[PDB]
RNA sequence: UAAAAAAA
């Protein structure tokens, strides 16, 4: 007869549970919708910002062009900026940006474009495409249909809108850079910069975007670090740049600083600040041989000051001197009147035919991406965990100018941050062994806050142990290009001991009473033709020949060895099927309980124990009450581009008990690069259902939970509509085969969580009273108090959505996550809904925390992290070996570990 | 690759 229907679902009610606090949330609305009666919102609460954003007619014009995003952007910009004519219309006129071009005005009343439809004005062709309201984005702020709101929320008006926003903030006086189309970053001498790695800074910028809510629309910002290369003698702030802003800082000057920082960073105690200068011997072997500065000049675009807008590129560096160059000294002391300091120092060229310049005298053009990885991690990180007070003066430092100037006619209680409503669910009851841990709310004043979703083991056992003593095995992989130093055996001997015995506290007993063994040369295949490395060789063997009831313990020497890891991985786990957990030398030795702690937490996991769970009444809501048989909780997730542009990977957990507290699960090649929708979601549903009806006496689940992580809004659609489809049609042709031929159509609901996001919160009140009457703290750590759910205000028109801060925000401002149920066959509330979505946060069996997402989730992301270590591994190989299939890329696991937390 | 958290 007719398909199914597979729609998303629609909000059906608002939560009520929890501590009632307002919190400040940034985002500014800037309309109120069209379809809200006059008599429903206060005359004075309703923004007073009308506009072109509001009431407006935008020219739209398709544009191909003849391909890498910058050369068209530049492009772009060179014509807005080198005309007289157009540029009055720079803040009119927007890049989409490799699609389409927005305008206020037409483009046809431009004696430019005349033949589009002056050199370089012959790489663009024009197409007008029509004309688009802008009005039409305050429309159906209210509309109850979720298919609209999708269309809404995707749709080219909005995008439009935030396209001439960043025309107009591109639009000031001041210097200004535009990353990614979104981000901008602002270069005056208030801005947030530090010197960063080699030859660079970080800079904090702003990004905006906005957002439907219920009736209707506003406008979120939020900051964004990025690494640029240094193109000043000092960086903002320091206060011989508010003097001399435009102080004298050549090329050279550039590569003299990447020098000191080069070396100060790959020697110790190099210290600059004494360190003898560069006598030019030197520094022309490092600006040749040395890629910590070759990657960075390799396509650098300079400028030559002394010729009185445009920036030739460099290509490398020549042989010949700034003398033996027949004379250029002679050529700039004359015809310029300029004296070449490092003369001997050997010149650039920037390109064709004979345009040679010395780096003496060419500076840097700013704005200029810092390409390369992140090495400093520290630095790049610390830049950015600004505590939410810290952090939200800053967004509103950086956005509220531009806003501002964007939001007005081309020719202030009303910006600031939205106020909404949130409750404060209260945390679960954390089960160990004999003991129990129970946040109870109490005031502000001591620091007792910082506990909730936040304790330790301590006094504490794991509930489920190993019942033998089992085997640790101490291998040591010597990463390193020099044999150990001679006191490291009796060292490890010393750690291995006691953290047999710090264990054996939590429940957990360990036979450490092998010898520890030492695997020299331990390494990926190497050379097409690769041969297998020793210790690999060496290990092989050792694998081959294990004892029964051996836990292997990798003890590595060099730690982030990413290449290492990924194939101790991939051989033991894969091939093997080995349990193993890998830890680093520099921080094992050390010997803190606190760490061995930590460790054994996963080991037990793999060992197939348990640490903490819920309590047993938290435990009785994931429970079908119907048929007394838990839930089956899945998560799911995918990564993109394991190598290269590879086939993407998903994976799907799921749980086997009542008491939640493990998860094996399953991963899968897609077959595409960049695929994020799990077409063949249900073929995983096989195991989940098989190990779940071995662990309840062969019956199948009756309700189902898919968690699905890392989804974008454009995509809920399809999840809905191919995934849990996939899932419910899969589950209804493997349960007969399972359940002795019997009809199995289970309901499923299904959350899709997206914990990366741009929104934030500010606490407003340091107590609130709960339902007693007593003041009671609603923050911690200066975030907003774990967790706080937030429903309203700032979330969808229609999806049954919300935001729950789930964690403590040890560092910086937290993320709260952004679920959403998409689908929903069991009516679920959303009180329901949000105290599972928080419980399920406390969980997490490797970590002493609550965490900012579902356990579930976690889990899968965790699987895919792995998943990709195991293709990564075997890679290199299958790419000389051979398109290809798909189990030779990303093989199977062992069968040992397939039900196994070998990812944990 | 102890761990959660903050940045991409």
């Amino acid at each position: 007869d007719t398909h199914a229907i597979y729609k998303v679902e629609n909000r059906h009610d608002y939560g009520t549970k929890g501590t009632k606090v307002d919190i400040l949330t940034n985002h500014i609305l800037l309309a109120v919708g069209n379809d809200v009666p006059t008599e429903k919102i206060d005359k004075e609460l309703v923004p007073k910002l009308d506009g072109w954003w509001k009431t407006a007619f935008i020219f739209t014009y398709h544009i191909d062009f003849k391909l890498s995003k910058p050369k068209k952007y530049e492009l772009i910009e060179a014509l807005l900026d080198e005309d007289e004519i157009l540029y009055k219309y720079r803040d009119r006129i927007a890049f989409n940006g490799e699609d389409t071009i927005y305008s206020h005005v037409p483009l046809e009343e431009f004696t430019l474009f005349d033949g589009c439809w002056e050199e370089m004005v012959s790489q663009i062709t024009l197409k007008f495409s029509g004309k688009v309201g802008l009005k039409d984005i305050y429309n159906d702020t209210t509309t109850q249909d979720t298919e609209v709101q999708e269309s809404r929320m995707s749709a080219i008006d909005k995008t439009c809108l935030l396209s001439l926003l960043g025309a107009k903030f591109m639009s000031t006086d001041d210097l200004i850079f535009q990353v990614q189309g979104n981000k901008f970053f602002i270069f005056n001498n208030f801005a947030k910069a530090i010197p960063f790695q080699i030859g660079g800074y970080l800079l904090q910028g702003f990004t905006v975007s906005l957002t439907h809510v219920y009736g209707g629309v506003a406008l979120n910002t939020v900051s964004v670090p990025a690494p640029f290369i240094k193109h000043t003698k000092y960086l903002p702030g320091d206060p011989r740049f508010k003097n001399n802003e435009k102080e004298q800082f050549t090329l050279m000057d550039w590569i003299i600083e990447c020098y000191h920082q080069s070396k100060a960073i790959r020697d110790i105690r190099y210290n600059p600040k004494t360190a003898p200068p560069p006598s030019v011997k030197d520094l022309n072997y490092f600006v040749e041989k040395n890629t910590d500065i070759s990657a960075l000049l390799k396509g650098l675009k300079v400028y030559r000051p002394y010729i009185n807008r445009s920036s030739k590129g460099i290509v490398g560096f020549t042989r010949e001197s700034a003398v033996s160059m027949r004379n250029t000294i002679d050529y700039f002391k004359r015809k310029y009147d300029i004296t070449l300091k490092y003369p001997d120092m050997k010149l650039v060229n920037l390109g064709g035919k004979n345009d040679v310049v010395p780096p003496e005298c060419l500076t840097i053009v700013p704005g200029q991406k810092l390409k390369g990885q992140i090495f400093d991690t520290k630095t790049y990180i610390d830049f950015s965990a600004i505590r939410p007070t810290e952090k939200f003066d800053l967004i509103s430092r950086l956005s509220m100018p531009a806003i501002k100037r964007g939001l007005t006619d081309s020719e202030n209680s009303a910006y600031q941050f939205m106020r909404v409503p949130s409750r404060i669910l209260d945390a679960p009851v954390v089960q160990f062994k004999e003991s129990t841990f129970e946040y109870k709310d109490k005031s502000y004043g001591t620091k007792h806050e910082e506990s909730k979703g936040n304790w330790n083991m301590k006094g504490h056992q794991f509930i489920s142990t190993p019942a033998k003593q089992v085997n640790l095995r101490a291998i040591f992989i010597n990463n390193a290009n020099t044999a150990p130093p001679a006191s490291m055996e009796s060292e490890l001997d010393i750690s291995m001991d006691k953290f047999a015995s710090d264990v054996k506290q939590l429940g957990v007993d360990f036979n450490v009473s092998g010898k520890p063994i030492l695997i020299n040369q331990f390494g990926p295949p190497i050379k097409p033709t690769f041969e297998t490395s020793p210790g690999e060789i060496s290990l092989l063997n050792l694998l081959e020949n294990i004892p029964s009831n051996t836990y292997i313990l990798y003890v590595l020497r060099r730690g982030n060895d990413s290449a290492v890891y990924d194939r101790l991985k991939y051989i033991t786990d894969l091939k093997f099927g080995a349990l193993n957990s890998c830890v680093v030398w520099d921080n094992f030795k050390k010997n803190s309980i606190q760490y061995n702690s930590n460790v054994v937490m996963k080991m037990n996991l793999k060992l197939l124990g348990s640490n903490h769970s819920l309590s047993i009444e938290n435990n009785k809501l994931l429970i079908d009450k119907e048929s007394n048989l838990p839930i089956l909780v899945l998560g799911s997730d995918v990564t993109h581009y394991p190598e290269k542009d590879q086939n993407s990977i998903a994976s799907l957990v799921g749980s086997y008990d009542d008491k939640f507290t493990q998860f094996p699960g399953d991963y899968m090649l897609q077959d595409g690069p960049g695929e994020e929708i799990i077409t063949n979601v249900g073929s995983l549903m096989l195991n989940r259902l098989k190990i779940y009806q071995k662990h309840n006496n062969g019956k199948l689940p009756t309700k189902i939970m898919y968690f699905r992580d890392g989804v974008s809004v454009d995509q809920f659609s399809q999840v809905v509509k191919i995934e849990v489809k996939s899932i419910k049609e899969s589950v209804r042709k493997f349960g007969p085969q399972l359940n002795g031929g019997n009809k199995y159509d289970p309901p499923v609901t299904c959350i899709a969580t997206v914990k990366r996001n741009q929104v934030r919160f500010i606490p407003i009140q340091e107590n609130a009273k709960n339902e007693k009457g007593e003041e009671v703290a609603v923050q911690s750590m200066g975030n907003v108090m774990p967790g706080t759910v937030v429903d309203r205000g700032i979330t969808s028109v229609a999806h049954f959505d919300f935001f729950i801060q789930s964690h403590q925000a040890l560092k910086g401002t937290g993320v709260p996550c952004h679920y959403w149920c998409l689908y929903d066959e069991n009516q679920s509330t959303s009180d329901y809904l949000q105290e599972i979505c928080n419980n399920l946060c406390y969980i997490f069996g490797r970590s002493t925390t609550s965490v900012k997402v579902p356990a579930p989730v976690y889990y899968a992301d965790l699987l895919c992290t792995r998943a990709t270590c195991f293709f990564k591994a075997g890679f290199e190989l299958n790419m000389a070996q051979a398109t290809v299939s798909k189990n030779v890329l990303l093989p199977q696991v062992n069968d040992n570990i397939k039900s196994v937390m070998y990812y944990i």
